[PDB]
């Protein structure tokens, strides 16, 4: 199965999914200087007011929150985006270090853990139908840094203790994801693809500018979770992250200038 340890990382991807050399992989490194303002870009609209969280899992490769996407509660429009697209899940990615953890960097600067909020386009039926359409989902990405810690992630970080193994799952009601949000919404977009198998390239990405700081306290709990099952030899689940792919011929827009 693939991971991202040295026998099964992400160079070892390509093997058993080939589009992983295709020509709109993620994550990139965005270039800030050679990105491009488009003034017809609208601003983005997140509508997470009726939210429905209803479980947090482990996964063996991160550990996602899921909700409620049988109804349009927790929406996401506007921007480059055409159509509604509803939350379906959150995960991270995060490092052993703070140098590292996120997917995609700034300037080949890289932070601590960027998290992913994921929404897939309502035209499509359902999320397995979207991630077969070259618009089927639009991805936020948030950056975090090590600072002060961030109220909003607490009950996600008080949680985990309870999912520390590969297949552990905990009730998770009522979770509010609009207390992850940085202030700003200005972002970069760009067409990508999922940034672990089957790595569709089925995804809009719109990776905001702005990062969210967490404390030291609170990503130090999200490394003390396992990729093994339990009763397995522990292995850390840290680095979960694919290095920048190259852009090709891509242009990344910048809703800011
Ligand atoms: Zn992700």
């Amino acid at each position: 199965h693939w991971g991202y340890g040295k026998h099964n990382g992400p160079e070892h991807w390509h093997k058993d999914f080939p589009i992983a050399k295709g020509e709109r992989q993620s994550p990139v490194d965005i270039d800030t200087h050679t990105a491009k303002y488009d003034p017809s870009l609208k601003p983005l609209s997140v509508s997470y007011d009726q939210a429905t969280s209803l479980r947090i899992l482990n996964n063996g490769h991160a550990f996602n929150v899921e909700f409620d996407d049988s109804q349009d509660k927790a929406v996401l429009k506007g921007g480059p985006l055409d159509g509604t697209y509803r939350l379906i899940e959150f995960h991270f990615h995060w490092g052993s270090l703070d140098g590292q953890g996120s997917e995609h960097t700034v300037d080949k600067k890289k932070y601590a853990a960027e998290l992913h909020l994921v929404h897939w386009n309502t035209k499509y039926g359902d999320f397995g139908k979207a991630v077969q359409q070259p618009d089927g989902l639009a991805v936020l990405g948030i950056f975090l840094k090590v600072g002060s810690a961030k109220p909003g992630l607490q009950k996600v970080v008080d949680v985990l203790d309870s999912i520390k193994t590969k297949g552990k799952s905990a009730d998770f009601t009522n979770f509010d994801p609009r207390g992850l949000l940085p202030e700003s919404l200005d972002y970069w977009t760009y067409p990508g693809s999922l940034t672990t198998p089957p790595l569709l390239e089925c995804v809009t990405w719109i990776v905001l500018k702005e990062p969210i700081s967490v404390s030291s306290e609170q990503v130090l709990k999200f490394r003390k979770l396992n990729f093994n099952g339990e009763g397995e030899p522990e292995e850390l689940m840290v680095d979960n992250w694919r290095p920048a792919q190259p852009l090709k011929n891509r242009q990344i827009k910048a809703s800011f200038k």
